[PDB]
């Protein structure tokens, strides 16, 4: 059976329950085509200048991604559409608050644009977070998901051009001897549609088989504020940060965070006060 | 039987193995009396001006600590002795690399001076991290410790003045029906001695029974770089940060971090480069 498809408008309350059951759901029109167009236009140049993932120039090379893959993260300074429209997505925030209520506050572990070159091979079937957060492998099997991944199509996802594979129900698997491409279904998606998976969903990028098509996606890993992001916004200029909403500032680690503990003592606090109170960080200041 | 006592000089390799077995160890002369004297002198005024833990002025009040308790964190800007001597402690770094090798890089979750007023009541028996990191409760029982706590005496720890209680072996307990003050032994310590416990060691601050003695400690929670610190150094001036060693900068979240994954892709990275490379952060620059 196929990946459940849900409306961002009509089925909002059904999205997280669907992922919790099946380990994957397609959110049709997660981003409007206007937001996709502005996002694509803004990141275009940064994708073109991005070297190979394991470039000898990098002191944090990515040895896992194929040499044809280009990944651009820390999108806040690059993209007005990302910092304003995506970081304040009503649909994203409803799903994340549904997903992470047991733990507390959530933030962006990584927002990245990925462009796959023609003839990009299929990724091995995997769970995310295993190259950055070894801790997640030590969580009890039934522990609520500590991160989820919105794979947003920025170009068409087809069977031919390497649309994502998922194994439905694999987020609940402990024994992995049944892991095979035989067990997968595809995320066929229009630009702005999003495939939502958990950190336990077994999945992979598909094989690009046309030899002509370039596939692009926005991957948003949302995780509990108790886990360290893969990416830093420490070098984002304060003018850009102060142009954001307080919620967007929190998602980029420019605010203190709270756990769901009844008498929570907080994260990234400064002698009982928040980052934002201490540094007198203003919000929604046009540049 | 009593908490094992070890020399910082002679028994360095024995410290972590001792804690892994018994859940607690006393490191005699962890800090020299000179470092304790300079630390005490530097934090003295900040302890005196610190309001009650749950002060109505705070947007992150601590509702757990007794009203008599004063906790001062983000010590880097306050204390030269902390930022230089403590953050670069050869003994601390050997123990942390022994403790956290399975996970990867570690950093400071919180460095805090705590002063307990005369007649401070005993804390309830507890595990640390339960008011900040709900995630830790979902770790498999046998998961390696993701944080440890150095409770460094800055004044004498006596049975009379509320020396820490620990239950030896309690870091391996799953059933907690045997938790009682009957099962505890005391950390009797001279200034500069440290009680080392894990996030699973059942322990409590003791009852101050003299009505005259003020007890002070430096608590250093060291944790894997995959867990978010309780405290932020985001507001520490760049001059102070650039006065530190690269290792000290990493411990305060002013560097990218690495996991122990064979093909680690890193934490707090910026398009495959480190915070320190990106921002051209210099180190060991006198003010
Ligand atoms: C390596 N790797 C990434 O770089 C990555 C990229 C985008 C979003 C999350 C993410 N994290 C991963 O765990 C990851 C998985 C992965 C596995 C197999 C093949 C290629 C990737
Ligand atoms: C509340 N609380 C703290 O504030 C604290 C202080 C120093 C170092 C770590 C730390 N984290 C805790 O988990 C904690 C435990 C705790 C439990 C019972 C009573 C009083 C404290
Ligand atoms: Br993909
Ligand atoms: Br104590
Ligand atoms: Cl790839
Ligand atoms: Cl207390
Ligand atoms: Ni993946
Ligand atoms: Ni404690």
């Amino acid at each position: 059976s196929q990946i459940p498809r849900l409306s961002a408008i009509n089925d909002l309350h059904k999205i997280w329950p669907t992922v919790e059951e099946h380990g994957a759901a397609i959110i049709e029109s997660f981003l409007s085509l206007d937001i996709v167009r502005r996002l694509n236009e803004e990141v275009d140049p940064f994708v073109k200048i991005e070297p190979i993932p394991a470039a000898k120039t990098k002191d944090h090379p990515n040895h896992v991604l194929s040499t044809t893959t280009r990944l651009v993260n820390v999108l806040a300074p690059i993209s007005k559409a990302y910092r304003e429209d995506v970081l304040n997505s009503k649909v994203l925030h409803r799903i994340c608050s549904d997903a992470f209520h047991v733990y507390g506050d959530y933030w962006v572990l990584m927002g990245a644009v990925m462009e796959l070159a023609p003839s990009n091979p299929a990724q091995p079937l995997h769970r995310d977070m295993r190259f950055s957060h070894p801790i997640v492998e030590y969580l009890k099997p039934d522990a609520p998901a500590t991160s989820i991944n919105f794979l947003v199509a920025l170009s068409p996802f087809t069977a031919e051009n390497g649309a994502t594979h998922v194994i439905l129900g694999s987020h609940k698997w402990q024994n992995l001897s049944n892991v095979s491409m035989d067990a997968t279904v595809r995320a066929l998606m229009n630009p702005g549609d999003a495939l939502l998976i958990t950190d336990s969903t077994i999945h992979c990028g598909g094989a690009e088989t046309t030899g002509t098509e370039t596939r692009r996606l926005l991957t948003i890993t949302m995780g509990i504020s108790q886990l360290t992001p893969l990416e830093s916004n420490l070098a984002v200029p304060r003018p850009v940060i102060e142009s954001l909403t307080p919620l967007a500032q929190r998602l980029l680690g420019w605010a203190s965070q709270r756990s769901a503990a009844p008498r929570d003592i907080g994260l990234l606090t400064i002698r009982g006060n928040s980052i934002e109170k201490t540094m007198n960080l203003k919000a929604e200041q046009p540049l």
